[PDB]
């Protein structure tokens, strides 16, 4: 009945010990219980779990990918959802928004200008650049220069514009802060709305956050991997990658997922959003996003026998592998 959670820092351990202590204060010992393990990094927790030294850890998508790999063979078991119970979000979609009828598809991106949320961000850089990897003109290493060589001018916040200036052409300096009008989520969208670039690599919610009505959203379009375009509302059938926000992983064999979901469900019921004032699962006096993201609403039980690469999606896996392996 004891689930050994892995923390990757001292605040997470403290929060874990407190979570544990409150759970004991509300459940019959025949119920699920927490044990707090403390590691130095997500990868050290992944290894501990595989090594039967811990049972569960919640991770972002790239780490879910790593945990899956051998010798780890960890698998997704529970997800954090957001938004609502009716319409619970567990994923975000990396999309490629463009101006209506700007006459080019995903496979025709070479020679256009790009707006990225920031270099190194998943939806804004990793996912799209990973997907386009082999389209980039060689020499492909260093990647920054190749990207600069693929687009006629870009805005890649946090890029080394001293060495690859073309990357800041749309935002001189590639300022890695909001001091740069083209930084982050709204920044990249503004870059395209302003007509500075042809395409904006952002997540689906971004355009909805920046545009009032359908009419507004209708001057825009999304590029689909099948080299066709579709309305922005259709992002679910037209995205670069469907990415899980935060996923709990456990050993594929002997992971105790059964008990893990029990603890987490009984956890959400007892101290989920609004449920408790003595203990809050999605906050902590000790820090932001300790163990679970603070913006989480609860958990959903992930589909039975859900292989990681299936949970991540063929595209995401392709992107990561391209960026890691550089094989073409």
């Amino acid at each position: 009945k004891t689930v050994r959670w892995c923390a990757v820092s001292e605040h997470e351990a403290t929060k874990c010990q407190s979570f544990r202590d409150h759970m004991k204060s509300v459940i019959p010992s025949d119920g699920p219980s927490v044990a707090c393990v403390k590691k130095a990094s997500y990868l050290d927790c992944i290894r501990a779990i595989a090594a039967n030294e811990a049972d569960a850890v919640t991770l972002d998508a790239g780490l879910v990918y790593d945990a899956y790999l051998a010798p780890n063979n960890l698998k997704p078991v529970v997800a954090e959802f957001y938004g609502s119970k009716e319409d619970p979000q567990t994923f975000y979609y990396a999309v490629a928004v463009v101006k209506k009828d700007s006459g080019f598809q995903m496979n025709q991106l070479r020679g256009k200008k790009s707006c990225h949320t920031g270099l190194g961000r998943s939806a804004g850089w990793n996912i799209p650049i990973g997907l386009l990897y082999c389209d980039l003109p060689e020499p492909r290493k260093p990647l920054e220069k190749a990207v600069a060589n693929f687009f006629s001018g870009s805005c890649a916040p946090c890029a080394d514009g001293t060495d690859f200036p073309q990357l800041c052409q749309l935002c001189p300096g590639c300022g890695c802060s909001t001091l740069n009008q083209y930084f982050g989520y709204s920044g990249a969208f503004k870059c395209l709305k302003d007509g500075a670039g042809d395409v904006a690599f952002v997540k689906h919610s971004t355009i909805f956050e920046n545009l009032a009505n359908k009419a507004d959203r209708d001057q825009y379009e999304l590029l689909c991997l099948d080299n066709t375009r579709k309305p922005v509302d259709e992002y679910k059938d037209c995205h670069l990658a469907q990415v899980p926000s935060h996923t709990v992983v456990a050993r594929s064999m002997g992971g105790k997922e059964d008990l893990i979901w029990e603890l987490l469900n009984q956890a959400q019921e007892h101290f989920g959003k609004d449920k408790s004032k003595e203990f809050q699962l999605f906050s902590s006096p000790h820090g932001k996003d300790l163990l679970f993201k603070d913006s989480a609403h609860g958990f959903l039980k992930v589909p039975p026998r859900m292989d990681a690469k299936m949970y991540l999606g063929y595209e995401y896996v392709t992107a990561i592998r391209n960026l890691r392996e550089g094989t073409c």
